[PDB]
C-alpha cells in the first residue's frame, strides 16, 4: 500500500528513493504503481513538443512546456536541445569538424569528467557499416573516438544477463542472472521478465557500477528507465542533472534504448522496417550531443555507446520439438527458445533419468538443429555451469532455430522474424562499442574484446577501485589516453626443483617395458642440462601460483614442469619449425614406456594400473611423431611424459599431434606449443585441489584429467619464424573435454579428418581461461609490454567468417 497522495512538486526524478507508503517520484515508481498523483502532470510534461522553433525564441517562460526557448533556460538547464541552433545561430554538433580532445575542457567545479553510458538493446555489430548512411551522429562518435569492429557478449546472449555483466564485470554464472527466466531451488522461487519477483534483491549478485560508485563517494544517476518515459525526456533529465550544484551532481549516468531490439524481433535484423528505428536512435544521440554542447560539456564528458547483443533471423517454422524425440515429454519442464534447459517436472518422480533423456536427444535426426549437453560438458569458454539456477541438462541451439517442448506451445502461447540468445561466438550475436571523450583515444580502432572487460575500464574512468570481477584489469589499457591501470605480474608461489640422475633402472617396479661414444654422450648430457631450452621455451617458464611440489625436466625436443603430487606434467613446452618432419612410432617401440632416472618410483605412474584399468589407456604430452631424431625419440616414451587417456579421446589427441600440429607449423611459420592436463571436477572454472578429484586410474593414485589444453603461439608477422620473432605474438588455444565416448561428434564413426578439427574449434579458449583452470601464469619473459601481453591472454580465436 502506497498513500499516493503526497506530491512530486520540486521532486521530479528524485535521485534518492523514498521509503513507502510515502509516494515516489523516481523512474521505478511507474513499475511499482506508487507514483504520487501528480507525477504525470509535473514530471512528464509534453506541451509543445521537443524542439525550439523561430517564433518560440526569447519567449516568456511557461512552466507547462516540455522544454524551453526563453532567455533564462540555460541557467535553469532546461532548454530544448536545439535551442542555441535555432535561436542563437549555433551549429549542430554533427556538422562540426572533429578536433582531438587532448585534455578535459570542463566548467569550474567539475572534479572529474562525467561518464555517460548510452546502451542500445539488440544493436548488431554490422549495423555500424550497413546503417552508416542513416546514422550521422553515431558515425561521428565512431570515427572520431575509439571503436572496436565488434564487442563479444556473454552467453546466453539475452538482455538481462548482458546488461548486468556490463554493470558487474561478472559471468552470468557468478552474478546469478543466468537467463531471462529462472527457477532457484534453494529459494524455491521463480524469476520472470513480467512480474514482481525480479525486483527482489536476492537474485542479483556481485557489485554493480552504481553501488561501486556510491560506496566510494561518487554519485550516480538512474540506470533504469520506465518503458513509458519517452526517450526525449530521458535525455532532458540527464541534461538537467548535469546542471545541479557541484555537491549534488552525479558523476555517472545511463541512457537505455529498447530499440532496435523491439523492431528486430518483429521484422528480422535487416527487415526494411529496420531503417526507421536506426534513424530514431541516431536522432537521440544528436539530441544528447547538442545538449552537451549548449552546456559546454561536449569536450568534457566521456560517452560510451554500447550494445547488449545482436539479432538473428528466426521464424516459427524453424522449431524443433522435444515431442519428436521423447516419449515421456510431460514428465519434463523445458526453458525454451534459443537455448534449452531441462529439469524434472516433479521432484517426487524418482523414475525421471537424465541419462536416458540425453541419449534420446543425441544425434537422432540427420540435420538435428540442437545438441544436448550435461552442463559440465559445455565448452569451457561459455563459463555456464557453476550456478544452482542452471539446469543439469542443456541444449545448445543452432543459430536461426528455436527448441520447444510440444507444437501446441508455439501456436497457443507466425509473429516474430528475429531472435537472440545463441552461443556468444556467433557473428549475428556480436554487438557494438564506441568510446568518445577526453579519456579515450582519438581516431583509434582497437581489436574486438569481451563485454566482461568494461566494468574495470568504467571504474578507471571514474577513479574507482573495481570489486573483484572476471575482467583482466589492464587488458583494455590501449583504449585509453590516460587513467591507465598499471598491473604487476603475479608472484610465483612455488619454485621448481631441477633433479639430476638419482635412481637406477632396477629400483623401478612399474610393470613397464621398452625395447632399448664420447662425442654423442657429451651431447646428450647437455640436452638433459637444458642446452636446447631456449628453442623450446620461448616465453620463459610458466609461473606456478599455488603451493606445490614440482620438477623441471629438460630434453632435446621439449621441456616440462612435472608435478610430484599429480604424477604428471602440469605443462609441456616444445617448438616445431616450418621445416620439421613427421615420423612414425617404430614397431619395436609401440608399447614402450621407460622409467625416468631423475624421478623416484614413488612419484611415478606405473604401466600395471593401465593394464588393470579396462576403460583407461594412456597418451603422451610431447608427441613421439615429432621427435627430431631416432635417438631423441626415446625421450618421448618416458613415464614422466605419459598421461591418462580414454581410447575414444586418443582418436582426437592422436590426430591433433600427428596431423594438425605440423599443419599449423606450415601455415604459421613455426609454432610453439604448450600442452597439459586440467582437473575441474566441480565445474567452477578454477583449478581443483587434490582433495577434489573424483576419478583415478583403477587401483592407483594417478588422477584422471577432466580436460586437456594446448596453447599455440607464433609471430604475428608470419614472415618471421616462431623462434625468431621481433614483435607482437599470435595465439590460438583450446580446452578439449576428456570424454570416454565421442557422442558429442555425430560424424565420429568417420575418419578423424572429417570431425576432429571441428570439435577443437568448438572448444577454442583464451589463455586466461587456461590460467584460471591450472593456476599457471604464461608469457613471463617476452620483449613485449605487460598490457599488450594481457590483451593477448584475453584473445579468443572464434573460427567465424568475416
Ligand atoms: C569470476 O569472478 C568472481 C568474483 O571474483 C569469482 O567468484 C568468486 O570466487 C571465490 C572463490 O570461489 C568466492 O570466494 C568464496 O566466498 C565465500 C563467501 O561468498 C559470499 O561473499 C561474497 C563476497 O561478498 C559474495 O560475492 C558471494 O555471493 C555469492 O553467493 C550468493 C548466493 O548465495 C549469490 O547471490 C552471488 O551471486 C554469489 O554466487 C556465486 O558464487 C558462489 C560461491 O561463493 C557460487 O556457489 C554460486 O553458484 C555463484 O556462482 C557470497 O555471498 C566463502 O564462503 C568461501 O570460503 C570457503 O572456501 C574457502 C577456500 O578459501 C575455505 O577456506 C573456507 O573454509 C570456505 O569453505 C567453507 O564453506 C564451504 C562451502 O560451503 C564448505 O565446503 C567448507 O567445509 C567450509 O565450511 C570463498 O572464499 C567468491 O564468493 C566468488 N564471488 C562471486 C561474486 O561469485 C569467480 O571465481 C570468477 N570466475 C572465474 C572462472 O575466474
Ligand atoms: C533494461 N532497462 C534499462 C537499462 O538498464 C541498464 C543500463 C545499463 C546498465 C549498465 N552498466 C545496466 C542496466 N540494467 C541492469 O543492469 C539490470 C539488469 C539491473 C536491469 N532501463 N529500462 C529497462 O528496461
Ligand atoms: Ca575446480
Ligand atoms: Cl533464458
Ligand atoms: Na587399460
Ligand atoms: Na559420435
Ligand atoms: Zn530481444
Amino acid at each position: 500500500w502506497t498513500a499516493t497522495s503526497g506530491s512530486c512538486k520540486g521532486r521530479c526524478f528524485e535521485l534518492q528513493e523514498v521509503g513507502p507508503p510515502d509516494c515516489r517520484c523516481d523512474n521505478l515508481c511507474k513499475s511499482y504503481s506508487s507514483c504520487c498523483h501528480d507525477f504525470d502532470e509535473l514530471c512528464l510534461k509534453t506541451a509543445r513538443g521537443w524542439e525550439c522553433t523561430k517564433d518560440r525564441c526569447g519567449e516568456v517562460r511557461n512552466e507547462e512546456n516540455a522544454c524551453h526557448c526563453s532567455e533564462d533556460c540555460l541557467s535553469r538547464g532546461d532548454c530544448c536541445t536545439n535551442y542555441q541552433v535555432v535561436c542563437k545561430g549555433e551549429s549542430h554538433w554533427v556538422d562540426d569538424d572533429c578536433e582531438e580532445i587532448k585534455v578535459p575542457e570542463c566548467p569550474a567545479g567539475f572534479v572529474r569528467p562525467p561518464l555517460i553510458i548510452f546502451s542500445v538493446d539488440g544493436f548488431r555489430a554490422s549495423y555500424m557499416k550497413k546503417g552508416s548512411k542513416v546514422m550521422p551522429n553515431i558515425e561521428k562518435l565512431r570515427s572520431c573516438g575509439t571503436h572496436a569492429p565488434y564487442m563479444r557478449p556473454v552467453y546466453p546472449t539475452k538482455t538481462f544477463p548482458n546488461l548486468y555483466t556490463l554493470a558487474t564485470g561478472l559471468y552470468p554464472e557468478s552474478h546469478g542472472i543466468v537467463g531471462n527466466s529462472m527457477y532457484d531451488p534453494v529459494f524455491d522461487a521463480s524469476f520472470h521478465l513480467r512480474g514482481r519477483e525480479k525486483f527482489n534483491h536476492r537474485w542479483w549478485g556481485g557489485q554493480p557500477l552504481w553501488i561501486t560508485a556510491t560506496k566510494q563517494g561518487v554519485r550516480a544517476g538512474t540506470f533504469f528507465w520506465s518503458v513509458s518515459i519517452p526517450h526525449e525526456r530521458r535525455i532532458l533529465t540527464i541534461l538537467q542533472w548535469l546542471s545541479l550544484p557541484d555537491n549534488e551532481r552525479p558523476s555517472v549516468y545511463a541512457f537505455y534504448s529498447e530499440q532496435p531490439d523491439f523492431s528486430g524481433h518483429k521484422y528480422g535484423p535487416f527487415g526494411p522496417e529496420m531503417t526507421n528505428p536506426l534513424r530514431e536512435i541516431d536522432k537521440t544521440v544528436g539530441q544528447l550531443m547538442d545538449g552537451l554542447k549548449q552546456l559546454r560539456l561536449h569536450r568534457c564528458v566521456n560517452v560510451i555507446f554500447v550494445g547488449d547483443h545482436g539479432m538473428e533471423d528466426v521464424t516459427c517454422d524453424r522449431t524443433e520439438f522435444l515431442s519428436n524425440y521423447l516419449t515421456n515429454v510431460d514428465d519434463i519442464t523445458l526453458v525454451p527458445g534459443t537455448l534449452g534447459r531441462i529439469r524434472a517436472k516433479s521432484i517426487n518422480n524418482s523414475k525421471y533419468d537424465p541419462k536416458t533423456i540425453i541419449a534420446a536427444l543425441t544425434c537422432k535426426k540427420p540435420d538435428q538443429h540442437f545438441k544436448p549437453y550435461m552442463k559440465q560438458h559445455l565448452p569451457k569458454r561459455l563459463h555456464y555451469a557453476n550456478n544452482r539456477r542452471i539446469e543439469d541438462i542443456h541444449l545448445l541451439v543452432d543459430r536461426r532455430w528455436h527448441v520447444a517442448r510440444k507444437p501446441l506451445d508455439v501456436y497457443k502461447k507466425c509473429f516474430f522474424q528475429g531472435d537472440h540468445g545463441f552461443d556468444n561466438k556467433v557473428n549475428s550475436m556480436q554487438t557494438v562499442f564506441v568510446g568518445y571523450g577526453p579519456t579515450f583515444k582519438y581516431r583509434t580502432k582497437v581489436p574486438p574484446f569481451e563485454n566482461i572487460e568494461l566494468y574495470n575500464v568504467m571504474c578507471d574512468l571514474l577513479g574507482l577501485k573495481p570489486a573483484p570481477n572476471n575482467g583482466t584489469h589492464g587488458s583494455l589499457n590501449h583504449l585509453l589516453r590516460t587513467n591507465t591501470f598499471r598491473p604487476t605480474m603475479p608472484d610465483e608461489v612455488s619454485r621448481p626443483n631441477y633433479p639430476g640422475i638419482m635412481y637406477l633402472q632396477s629400483e623401478f617396479d612399474l610393470g613397464c617395458t621398452c625395447d632399448d661414444n664420447k662425442l654423442e654422450e657429451l651431447n646428450k648430457r647437455l640436452h638433459t642440462k637444458g642446452s636446447t631450452k631456449e628453442r623450446h621455451l620461448l616465453y620463459g617458464r610458466p609461473a606456478v601460483l599455488y603451493r606445490t611440489s614440482y620438477d623441471i625436466l629438460y630434453h632435446t625436443d621439449f621441456e616440462s614442469g612435472y608435478s610430484e603430487i599429480f604424477l604428471m606434467p602440469l605443462w609441456t613446452s616444445y617448438t616445431i619449425s616450418k621445416q620439421a618432419e613427421v615420423s612414425s612410432i617404430p614397431e619395436h617401440l609401440t608399447n614402450c614406456v621407460r622409467p625416468d632416472v631423475r624421478v623416484s618410483p614413488g612419484f611415478s605412474q606405473n604401466c600395471l594400473a593401465y593394464k588393470n584399468d579396462k576403460q583407461m589407456s594412456y597418451g603422451f604430452l610431447f608427441p613421439p611423431y615429432l621427435s627430431s631424431s631416432p635417438e631423441a625419440k626415446y625421450d618421448a616414451f618416458l613415464v614422466t611424459n605419459m598421461v591418462p587417456m580414454y581410447p575414444a579421446f586418443k582418436r582426437v589427441w592422436a590426430y591433433f599431434q600427428r596431423v594438425l600440429v605440423k599443419k599449423y607449423a606450415s601455415e604459421r611459420n613455426g609454432v610453439n606449443v604448450i600442452s597439459g592436463p586440467i582437473f575441474d571436477y566441480n565445474y567452477d572454472g578454477l583449478r581443483d585441489t587434490e582433495d577434489e578429484i573424483k576419478q583415478y586410474v583403477e587401483g592407483s593414485s594417478i588422477p584422471v584429467p577432466t580436460h586437456y589444453y594446448s596453447i599455440i603461439t607464433s609471430c604475428l608477422d608470419f614472415t618471421q619464424p616462431a623462434d625468431k620473432c621481433d614483435g607482437p605474438l599470435s595465439v590460438s588455444s583450446f580446452i578439449l573435454p576428456h570424454r570416454p565416448d565421442n557422442d558429442e561428434s555425430c560424424n565420429s564413426s568417420e575418419d578423424e579428418s572429417k570431425w576432429v578439427e571441428e570439435l577443437m574449434k568448438m572448444h577454442t579458449a583464451r589463455v586466461r581461461d587456461i590460467e584460471h583452470l591450472t593456476g599457471l601464469d604464461f608469457y613471463r619473459k617476452t620483449s613485449r609490454s605487460y598490457s599488450e601481453i594481457l590483451t593477448l591472454k584475453t584473445y579468443l580465436h572464434t573460427y567465424e567468417s568475416e
